[PDB]
């Protein structure tokens, strides 16, 4: 018909334009890949990567169900505010995932597995580029009228098969714990307990006179279990966003709902062994023990563990959520409060440590001493980013094979 | 006016959806500023980091620009692929300054100082987050006619006075090789001469029978000079893409100009120290002194500077140029080239070096011992991360306090 026609032809070199906005927001974060500015990224889980391959899934499908109501509606003649959502959602969720998988890849595997990955990730990055110039409208203009779909769901199984491949090449990274404790529990249930096994625990710790660090060490405790308490009711307002039962949510997104799980277990382990430290600090009053560089490692621990389960908790929620900005901004108590500790025993530790982290003048006469200090110093920067890169996967075997054994302990 | 009435309950709604997905394109940036998952990454200069704070104002003026020439043609009835096209342009440029300056922030400068750049980028993002949010219809549906011009030049100069003073926090950074004098010479005759430099100083190497180590690097200066020698089309098809002389083009952007003639001289400078290490050629046939670590870093240093002089040579076009097309293919064989080299001299590394990076089991049968190891563990990627951000500086005093007499020599 003509005003079907008239007003898609207006709206056309616009959607056009969008399109090819899109093409821009995941060639900016390509460009950013292959520039090695880029570097030493997310120590991301494979267990929320699965979430984002997921997500991609689903929001790809978004964008080819939103693209076919609007074949349907005639190609730009429809309100496209759904579309440019769908668009902007998968192009930045996309985007994300092209981010996040180089991270990922380039900071865990060994050199081949590594190259390995990248090379697919960037396929399915071309791969979306395709989906959205395959389309355009310069290549869909002659195309059948119908028929424009089978090039939308052949894009979209194609990339679905790089996505499948993709998966295939994440899914041999698994941790086996999972394995005993396949069960319909349900993460709620767990931020519900975890908040008892914190309360409970932290019973102790009111003694009638309380000491500076201790102090601090209450007010993240305090502010943690605030956070979970949130954490308890970002969920229950998502099930009332959703249409549909708790169980009737959990039973499809297991790639998430693991997600979710491991962090509230993250976040209850986490301050476990914040509690389980802080012990030392009231459990005597006299100085039997210190252990600065503990509380340290602790503190980012918990600051580490905190920014996942809020990370983990977004995906599913637009916005506009007053569990979500509270949730947000008692993560800024524990940030800023883990902030404080950390200046505080950073502090002790300077008062003595001024003595030596010293350093003496740079300034020289003779030019090709210059020359040569720099490719001195060039070589430094060399060995104190291998050991960096060697040390930190040994933790990430310790993280299995004695685990294995923990399953059973 | 009649036609922006009748397009007003379609159109506003579709440009309050895209002025939200550049809101959302900006915050998916600040959820990744402060996930510290997004963690330590560009080493950027201040240079480049002016043009983009420079690019960022042209960009907003062009927002502003665009939206004042939308506010005569009718709010949401005019063609708006220009207004979409400069929101995705000053969305992805403002994104990726609040990407790169906090990367630059957290990697080079001490706590304090840091901490206050930080905070005004925050500033920075939420004015721009504000500008397009006052430019959310229902604010526009209240304030006069043409007034909104106001709330468009005053959130601008507002902002402009957050890029101003951020600007004012940049440039205390600024370094002597510049901060003497600005001339007349032009980048473009410093690619035509680096040619020359590159071309008589090789004329040397090229001799009757090769060696494998020295062919790779053969390899990388042919395809270095062929880089350059696209890089020298690239400013051509800019200056014949634009309509003005290159000097009254020059003349007006200079921050970007430094950028530029600071990136030639960096690709001249590090191919001299890898054709001084092929000059290692020259003392002899046979090895009187050689080590591979310096080829190492020397072929990293060529790969790292010739992926600023192609990022340096992007911000002033639109990609369908087959001069940047040519250069991005040859920066490739460039990576590929330094890639295949690093690998060789790994492998002759790694030869005898298999005798020292070997490992062993890390299972137990105790508790106690596994979760005491993973805390023995997590202090070792503490002291092995502030090495390398303590000596990363070391050099980065080297930039002056000798520099200042090579700056002159």
């Amino acid at each position: 018909a003509a005003a079907e026609t008239m007003t898609q032809d207006k709206m056309n070199p616009i959607l056009d334009a969008i399109l090819e906005s899109g093409i821009n927001t995941i060639q900016e974060s390509v460009y950013n890949l292959d520039s090695p500015l880029s570097w030493s990224g997310p120590l991301t889980p494979p267990t929320f990567l699965l979430s984002l391959l997921e997500s991609t899934s689903e929001n790809a499908t978004e964008f080819a169900t939103s693209f076919n109501n609007l074949i349907v509606d005639g190609l730009a003649h429809g309100d496209q505010t759904e579309v440019i959502h769908c668009v902007s959602d998968f192009s930045t969720s996309m985007a994300t995932l092209v981010t996040n998988s180089k991270a990922y890849a380039v900071t865990t595997l060994p050199q081949e597995q590594s190259d390995q990955i990248l090379t697919l990730v960037k396929r399915c990055a071309r791969e979306a580029q395709y989906f959205f110039e395959d389309l355009m409208s310069e290549n869909l203009n002659q195309v059948g009228d119908e028929e424009k779909t089978d090039i939308v769901i052949n894009a979209n199984v194609d990339m679905q098969e790089k996505l499948q491949e993709l998966s295939l090449a994440i899914e041999p990274l698994l941790n086996i714990q999972s394995v005993k404790s396949n069960k319909e529990t349900n993460p709620h249930s767990e931020l519900v307990a975890t908040a008892d096994k914190i309360v409970k625990s932290s019973e102790h710790l009111r003694v009638d006179v309380p000491k500076p660090l201790l102090s601090l060490a209450l007010m993240i405790i305090d502010a943690v279990v605030a956070l979970v308490k949130a954490a308890i009711q970002c969920q229950n307002e998502i099930a009332t966003t959703t249409s549909i039962p708790l169980n009737q949510f959990y039973l499809k997104n297991s790639r998430w709902t693991e997600g979710l799980i491991s962090a509230a277990k993250a976040v209850a382990g986490a301050t476990n062994v914040l509690i389980t430290t802080a012990s030392k600090l009231i459990t005597s009053e006299d100085n039997e023990n210190t252990s600065p560089e503990q509380f340290i490692v602790a503190s980012k621990e918990v600051a580490a563990s905190t920014i996942q389960l809020v990370a983990a908790s977004r995906v599913k929620t637009s916005i506009h959520s007053k569990a979500q900005d509270k949730l947000e901004h008692c993560s800024k108590d524990v940030t800023d409060a883990c902030r404080s500790l950390g200046n505080h025993v950073m502090g002790m530790i300077e008062d003595d440590h001024s003595t030596s982290q010293q350093q003496q003048p740079l300034d020289f006469t003779s030019e090709h001493t210059l020359k040569t200090a720099e490719m001195e110093q060039q070589v430094e920067i060399l060995k104190l980013e291998q050991s960096l890169s060697n040390a930190r996967k040994r933790l990430g075997e310790i993280r299995r094979h004695a685990y294995y054994n923990q399953d059973d302990d």
